[PDB]
């Protein structure tokens, strides 16, 4: 069970660093665009700035999907009768799973 976890853990994890890296690339592609363009100072900083709260809150869903499956491998190791789960989305994801 820890190994089949452990490379479900690196599915998941893999997919979401496939998913930083596309972001990523999709981001700097469109930085060397503006770049090229050379626009004025003040634009630079207005789309350095879209950019870069765009990636943070691409990192911050990252992070949810990342704690969320966290949560779900601590209530899975750390499960023991009498345990109540309120979120029902955690439920069903757990049934679904596992």
């Amino acid at each position: 069970l820890e190994a089949e976890m452990a490379v479900e853990r690196k599915a998941v994890e893999d997919q979401r660093d496939g998913e930083l890296e596309a972001r990523a690339q999709k981001l700097e592609a469109d930085l060397a665009e503006l770049e090229a363009e050379g626009a004025k100072a003040d634009a630079r900083r207005k789309v350095r700035d879209g950019g870069e709260r765009e990636m943070r809150q691409i990192r911050d869903r990252a992070q949810r999907e990342l704690d969320r499956l966290e949560d779900i491998w601590s209530t899975f190791t750390k499960l023991a009768p009498k345990q109540l789960i309120v979120d029902e989305n955690l439920y069903r994801e757990l049934v679904d799973r596992y």
